[PDB]
Formats: C-alpha cells, structure tokens, sequence
C-alpha cells in the first residue's frame, strides 16, 4: 500500500518513471531517487558530507524527490524524512541492464533494496536484463502481476528479492540462486593530450556455473530470475572446516 | 611472497604505510591505493570514466602507486597494470575503525579484499576496531604473526578473511561469523546560509545477536575477530522454503 520506489539511474530514468506510474494506480507511491546517473556505485552511503533533497514532479498521484545521495541514501532519507517511518514495500529499479552473479555487489540498484532489507522492510530490486534494448514497461508490468501471487511472509527477515527480467517474451518466472557470473577484466591504455596514460576498464564475461537453477540461466532461457538475498556474507562451510581444523 | 596492499583511507594513511613497511621485511610488497580519503564507499568500481595512476614513494623496498579509483579499482589496476597478473596475497587495510556486521557492505576496505576474492586470490581485510584511538602497528604486527599459522588451503574458493583487531591488549583470536550489528539511523536537519535545509546522517548502533561467536562480541572481549566471507548473498533457507511452497 505505502510503496517507496528508488533506482540507480536517476529520477529522470524512464525505468523508474514507468514503474512508479503503474504502481500508483493502486498504491500510495513515493519516489526518492538520485538526482543523477549512477553506475557501479555499489552499496555506498553518505556520512562525510551533508545530503540534500529537492521536490520533483512525476505525477499528481506520486510524491517524488531527488537527492544528492546514493540509492541507499535515498532509502534512508525517504524512510526518515519523507514517509514518517511508514513503508510497506521498497522497490528499487527497472534498471537498464542486468544485475546478476557477483555483479550484485557493485549494483546501486540492488543496494537500494538491500538498504530496505537491512531495515527489515520487504524489498525488491528489479532490472531489465538487456542494456541495449531494455523493456521497462514489460518488467514493471511483470512485477505488478508477480505481487498478486507473492506471499511476503515467506520472505525471511533481512531478505530481499533480486529480479532480472528478460527484455523479450517472458516465458514465466523461476526462483533462482545467485550465480558466480563474473568478469575477466583488463584495461585499454590510452594517452591524454598532455602525455599521460589513462586506463579504460573492459572485460569478457565468465559464465561457468554447473548448477542449472542460477540467475543468468533462467534469464537466457526466457524466464524472470527471482533470487532471495540477504546482507550476510559468512561462508558457513569454510567457517565450519576452519573450526574443525583449528 | 608477492603481496598487494591497498586500503580505503588513502595512500597517505599511517594504517597502510605501517602495514606495507612490516610486510616488506620478508615479502615483495606492492601498494596500490586511492589517492584520497574514502568513506562508506562500498564495493563500487569505475567503468564510466577513465582511471589514472601516479607513482608514489613509501619505501625503497615497496612499489607504490596512488590511483583515482576505489579500493576495488586499485586491485584491478594492480593485478593487470602493475603486477603482471602475479599476486599471492592481497591485504586491504589497517583501516581506522571497525568493519563488522552489516557495515561490511558499505566498507571500501572490505571491498578491496573482496575484489581479490572474486578473482579467487587469497585476500584479507584488516581493521583496527577503534576509530578514536587506532592501533595500526599492533594490528599489522598481529597479521604478521597470524600469517605464520594460517593455512590458506583452508580458505575456500572466492573466500576472504575479514579481520577486526581490538586497539588495546589482544587476548588472542577467534574465527567468527558476521553479526547482524547495524544502525538505527536518523538525520539532523539544518539550514544553509541561503535558506535550504540539508541533512546530516547519524545513528545509534544495534547489537542484538543471540549467538556468541559473532564478530563484535569477540572484539569487545579483547579478541581479534576473523570472519571468512564470500560474494554470495543467496539466502539458502529462504530459497528452500520458497521452492517448497511454490
């Protein structure tokens, strides 16, 4: 009912606008997003300098604000300064491009929802798995239908859903685990006009997951990937063996 | 033998200098760190703009470079541009202040080591758990001794160690799990000279872990907390129940 919508691409992104519009048809939507494009922002927050907000217009039905902070800052601000600590659901995204595998850690889109999970508020990060030709309306429409069948009592404490939607035809959806999808990075070296070398990061993807129920596999098969994630990074198995040996 | 040292507080931090100096006595050390103070940077990387490096002096025994990027950028640059893809160990830190519980996700110090884990290179993030009165030499000396007794074959793939060292007397060390230590945030509102309100983030810590083997409990008891962590955020239990129901 009381939904907070945020993103990583900025308040002007079509991805966050269409999402907010559709959700506003049946819910009280507040939009608090960065006042500018963010990329590979990860889960950073702003505590060393002040934060600022400015009223923005998106719809007469939705309350929108842009801020000078990151997606996580936006969630904190929305919760404390705008919504009077009353939020039933946080949806971050309709991001242009996928957020799968280990890239989840560099994702500002996921960090926005994760901020909500850390506060223990049901949250969802949703991305259109096709940077080139995103399908913002289709991903948003999928979410609307998905919410009608999802039982939030089944989403554990401090847990959020990471959703990746195929840009084309959606065959259906699957609950998936995070993959180990990652990148083989390297840099292209170039020279400035003043003779200084600078580096451009590039890379080739690595997809070598043995398991079949991982995020990128559902997505390439035409299914929406839905992964339950939480802010706990302990490697239990390793910890167990370490204690067993020491 | 071939060690890469980085941090989040910048190449001028005493914390990274003392660490590098001590490690250089018996190993070939390379230091690649941010050219400036970072805070709550999380695991962000730079792919939208070029990266730059500048040779810096710390010791005639260590090769040091500052970069315009984040801790993770530094690791990528060090690996590809400086060390010819030959690194035996990555140590990020001797950070001023703790990196425990959920704060691990906002930590630039942890992100530096995590970048190494994602590359599957043994990595360690180490912090002095006392921002006010850090003990950089003591934390670094602890690590030197710890390395003499730690078997890296026991550190699973894509797994790193998050170390928090008490600033005072070290009673010993414990393998711990990440806690749910977190913060009850709120903002103090102020007004600019031109009449605009701005917000300062503040907060009271929440420590309500039932388990006794968590990071902050070992640290307050006087023990070094050592947590094995990896870039996998799937909540397995939740995923299992979700599949069981759907």
């Amino acid at each position: 009912m009381r939904i907070l919508v945020t993103n990583d691409d900025g308040i002007q992104s079509k991805g966050i606008i269409v999402l907010a519009e559709l959700l506003s048809e049946e819910h009280e939507v507040f939009v608090v997003a960065p006042d500018k494009e963010r990329s590979a922002t990860g889960h950073s927050i702003t505590i060393h300098v002040p934060l600022w907000m400015k009223k923005v217009f998106i719809s007469e039905r939705v309350v929108a604000y842009s801020t000078t902070g990151t997606p996580a800052d936006c969630v904190k601000l929305a919760y404390n300064v705008v919504m009077d600590k009353r939020v039933d659901l946080i949806v971050s995204g309709v991001n242009r491009g996928p957020n799968m595998g280990m890239d989840i850690l560099h994702s500002g889109t996921v960090s926005g929802a994760m901020e909500g999970a850390m506060m223990n508020i049901p949250s969802i990060a949703i991305s259109s798995a096709n940077y080139e030709s995103p399908d913002f309306e289709g991903a948003a429409r999928f979410l609307i239908d998905f919410l009608k069948e999802f039982d939030f009592s089944l989403l554990d404490p401090f847990t959020m859903l990471n959703i990746n939607v195929p840009a084309g035809e959606i065959k259906g959806w699957r609950f998936t685990r995070q993959s180990r999808r990652r990148w083989n990075d390297y840099f292209e070296e170039r020279v400035s006009p003043f003779g200084e070398k600078y580096y451009w990061m590039m890379g080739e993807v690595i997809e070598d997951d043995d398991r079949d129920d991982v995020d990128y596999k559902a997505v390439r098969e035409g299914y929406v990937s839905i992964t339950p994630i939480h802010p706990f990074l302990t490697n239990e198995q390793c910890l167990k063996k370490l204690r067993e040996v020491y």
